[PDB]
């Protein structure tokens, strides 16, 4: 299993919020960070099985392209254990 | 050593802020993230020795239960080095 | 390659924003988190080659010193793959 983190610099921002939502990357979470002129950036994170890493990287890149794409970086790192809990509404 | 990250979806939110504080998980940090209807979620992170991982996972789950528990996910990942600095006030 | 995460507690805050900027740590991103009295903290993240880890740790510590330094923690963890994309403005 791997964690995928992407830090991307929106140009067409709102267009990229839409990109991210339309991308259909289930379980992805997003937060704002700043890089350096302080630059607002989006940070995306998701944990997937090893066999899914390239697929998710591709969806992130394709989403970024529909917006900016500008500058961005993606990191893949190991995950030892995951526990996922779902409760019906 | 391991990093533990939990992303949890508050139902009884304020009740879960209280849960997290009462839990006594020393050094835990918390931030807000969003998942997808944008859903506000809490992200908790802590780094512990390997022998402490299950204990901390259990405290996080028990805290979540006092609030929602709803949906949540916990990831355990490796840490190579830690440096911790304390200065007296 | 390694990810370096630092969570630091500003005393002379603004002085430490300046410290972080002056530090010249290219590509570092920063976000706010909270630890526990809720305490606002800064989280810094950067991914570097293994040979650069000590250099970056030293710059973070030196920056923290110009401000507080107070309390802080630094974690080094493995990274399997990085993809970095730059587009000219
Ligand atoms: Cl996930
Ligand atoms: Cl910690
Ligand atoms: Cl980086």
């Amino acid at each position: 299993m791997k964690k995928i983190e992407a830090i991307i610099r929106p140009f067409k921002l709102d267009e990229v919020k839409i990109a991210l939502v339309n991308a259909g990357i289930v379980g992805m979470t997003v937060s704002e960070v700043r890089g350096f002129e302080f630059l607002q950036k989006l940070k995306l994170e998701i944990v997937v099985e090893d066999a899914q890493v390239d697929t998710v990287i591709d969806k992130i890149v394709a989403a970024a392209r529909t917006g900016e794409i500008g500058d961005g970086k993606i990191f893949v790192s190991p995950v030892d254990q995951t526990i996922r809990i779902r409760t019906g509404e």
